């Protein structure tokens, strides 16, 4: 449980070498990390934590990738994320397998009624728990390096999110984003505790039992300037330990991670990095200013990332998108109605990105309480196609953005915005 500002490599080190030094037999290791979604320290804490198993005599340092449903990542990026080379023998990244069911061990399921319970009774079933196999082979620990930020599905991110969604599967991953957009982002964004936190939590649970190794969680909180800057890393173990971890991080992250305002915005434009691959994550532009308040009715924001030209990488994930397309919590219950098999983790992203509306069910007609831009190599037409707004990317200038009711958010879709 280390803060500074900033945290210091050097108290990481102290703290990572007291850890291990409490570890009794160290042959094989698992580490559990997050993607090249997430801008953070991993870096700092992978590469040391490495370095001092090796002196007590580490034989293999396995990763894994918590991908959830995001893209494979290439084994350099791996290096990167970690700070750790490919040509360390002893070394082996792995890949989260999310739409695989030979990767995935069922563990148990969540009962109907508690399932029903989170979900308004929309969902009404037995909800099987399936989560990446390597979590249950024989490791002599396994340490889960994540992260806590405010979340448009979670509330927060960090702790137990890493397992779930990060190398998890379908049915349990659809259910807690269906939960968890029934509340809303406006209400849910933020957080400590949700119905998806709930779902997460009653899963794990179930998980942590079946895992023989000892489980650390390593928590970090972080500011995003030009650079990461660490604020803490909360070290704990087991289920209980995240929980503690968890707890602790959303209180820094609350204060750290909250942008105040005074005046409703009509322009806001989210400068989106390269760490945002596609629509599925840019949209945290989107989310980030959903509190009520924060946007002006008729409010523009622009999601601007000249690099993105998908919606999703997975090819049927991101068919499904241009299927629905983008609208609000009313139409798209109708259109489940309608198409009773439709994905739910898509139809909850779909009504997260396009925000507050009103849908009359006689007519079919939708009013929003917002309008969404992306400025993205996405063609306008195709971005007309499943209802968004375009600008050319090319044309968007800081410059344009600085009257009074105008906003150039850098970096983008990172902080969480309120009225002060």
């Amino acid at each position: 449980y280390l803060e500074g500002d900033p945290l210091t490599e050097e108290k990481i080190k102290e703290g990572l070498s007291k850890l291990v030094e409490d570890l009794g037999k160290v042959k094989k290791v698992l580490v559990v990390h997050t993607d090249y979604t997430r801008v953070d320290f991993t870096h700092l804490v992978a590469k040391n934590l490495y370095r001092f198993l090796l002196e007590r005599g580490l034989k293999e340092f396995h990763t894994l990738n918590a991908s959830g449903t995001h893209r494979t990542m290439k084994i350099e990026e791996f290096e990167k994320k970690l700070g750790i080379s490919r040509n360390e023998r002893r070394v082996f990244f792995h890949n989260h397998e999310f739409f695989n069911p030979e990767a995935l061990a069922f563990v148990g399921t969540l009962p109907a009624g508690f399932v029903s319970e989170m979900t308004e009774g929309d969902l009404e079933e037995e909800i099987p728990i399936k989560v990446n196999r390597l979590l249950f082979e024989d490791f002599d620990a396994i340490f889960f390096i994540n992260g806590t930020v405010p979340h448009e599905s979670t509330g927060f991110s960090g702790g137990l999110k890493i397992v779930i969604p990060g190398i998890a599967s379908t049915e349990v991953v659809d259910t807690f984003h269906w939960a968890a957009v029934l509340m809303g982002i406006p209400k849910l964004i933020g957080t400590v505790d949700n119905p998806a936190r709930k779902i997460i939590n009653r899963a794990s649970e179930m998980i942590f039992e079946k895992i023989k190794a000892r489980s650390f969680t390593l928590n970090m909180v972080y500011e995003e300037e030009e650079e990461v800057i660490p604020r803490a890393l909360y070290i704990d173990e087991g289920y209980e330990g995240f929980l503690r971890a968890y707890e602790k991080a959303c209180e820094l992250s609350s204060q750290l991670h909250v942008k105040y305002i005074d005046r409703p915005l009509r322009r806001a434009v989210q400068v989106i990095g390269e760490e945002y691959d596609e629509v599925w994550t840019a949209g945290k532009g989107s989310y980030k200013l959903q509190r009520p308040g924060v946007m002006a009715k008729g409010g523009q924001i622009i999601i601007y990332a000249p690099h993105i030209k998908r919606f999703h990488s997975n090819p049927q994930m991101d068919k499904w998108i241009r299927e629905i397309g983008y609208h609000c919590k009313d139409y798209v219950k109708w259109y489940l109605k309608k198409h009773p098999d439709f994905n739910k983790n898509v139809a909850a992203h779909v009504i997260n990105v396009r925000g507050a509306g009103t849908f009359d069910p006689e007519t079919g007609k939708e009013e929003f309480e917002f309008d969404v831009i992306l400025a993205t190599s996405i063609p306008e037409d195709e971005c007309r196609a499943v209802n968004l707004g375009y600008m050319d990317p090319s044309k968007i200038k800081k410059e344009d953005f600085m009257d009074e009711d105008s906003l150039w958010i850098v970096p983008g879709g990172k902080y969480l915005y309120d009225l002060k």
